């Protein structure tokens, strides 16, 4: 403190057809996150961007975990490995790969979601909560 070595910052939802940001500032008050939601149409095509700044030393097998409950419910679990990342001033930008938002009357509602930034020492870089409601229409 007050910055140590990894200072996650953002988290963004990349999405081409969204009409407007969707975008979450991790230096803020995690605990609003949990009374907000990002919309998504369903079946839309999006990545989940982690922004991130390193401060003092390299850190090797960064890694993003995420949960996704519904209905309190553990139903998905992803890890995505992100690298390795020297200090520098300036923000780092981690993309996942593409993912589909599910479709269907079925699949539409709001799910919560647990992520964590973490690597190979099992740091916990930041861990927070966050919501995606899927719907017919944006």
């Amino acid at each position: 403190a007050m910055v140590p070595n990894v200072v996650v910052t953002g988290l963004t939802l990349v999405c081409s057809s969204a009409p407007g940001p969707l975008e979450l500032d991790l230096t803020g008050d995690l605990e609003s996150f949990k009374k907000q939601s990002f919309v998504l149409k369903e079946g839309v095509e999006y990545r989940i961007k982690i922004s991130f700044r390193v401060n003092r030393e390299i850190v090797s097998g960064m890694k993003y975990i995420q949960h996704t409950y519904r209905k309190g419910v553990k139903i998905d679990k992803t890890d995505y490995m992100v690298g390795s990342y020297g200090p520098r001033a300036e923000h780092y930008h981690f993309l996942t790969p593409v993912e589909e938002a599910p479709k269907g009357m079925l699949a539409r509602g709001s799910y919560s979601i647990k992520s964590r930034f973490t690597d190979d020492d099992k740091t916990d870089h930041l861990s927070w909560e966050w919501n995606l409601t899927i719907k017919k229409d944006w």
